[PDB]
């Protein structure tokens, strides 16, 4: 319905690096974008609730931002622990959405 | 946070079937629950917004039920494309918790 698109899909980085996904919506969702992680295997964690807010547990050196259409979630620097993938969702109107995802590897 | 506890965690039927997975809350979450499915390698769907509500397009055998602590999730007859794993989330308050899944596989 409110079509997320998230790129990239895949992702291949080393240990270290900055790596930045983002997430475009086409309705304005004003700033309704949770950023998900799933490990292999795992459930969902919630990362970053309202594009900007850190979640409790969720280490600091993830970022996320955005107003509008618009957002971007950042690792400072990649660790071992975080190759899952990455889901943003909008929550602005039914039905939420979520992008397809961003498969973050490890090289 | 709240602790979310699903069962069973994995579950085998043949196509007619009812099954029949539940969620616990450890909280009251008065009614807010959410069930996701996802089929292998692609984005999270949600069936069933709080507690109750068939989001759009989801099949007329899925329902909801709920209030407390206690939610269920039937499946009236399995079908082939049920496949899948399934979830749910408490959003009453933050973090949002999801279950662990119940993977449902075909006998």
């Amino acid at each position: 319905d409110i079509q997320m698109t998230q790129s990239p899909s895949s992702l291949s980085a080393s240990v270290g690096d900055r790596v930045t996904i983002t997430c475009q919506a086409s309705q304005d969702i004003i700033k309704y974008l949770n950023w998900y992680q799933q490990t292999p295997g795992k459930a969902p964690k919630l990362l970053i609730y309202e594009a900007s807010n850190l979640q409790a547990g969720v280490p600091s050196r993830f970022s996320g931002s955005g107003s509008g259409t618009d957002y971007t979630f950042t690792i400072s620097s990649l660790q071992p622990e975080d190759i899952a993938t990455y889901y943003c969702q909008q929550y602005q109107s039914l039905p939420y959405t979520f992008g397809q995802g961003t498969k973050l590897q490890i090289t």
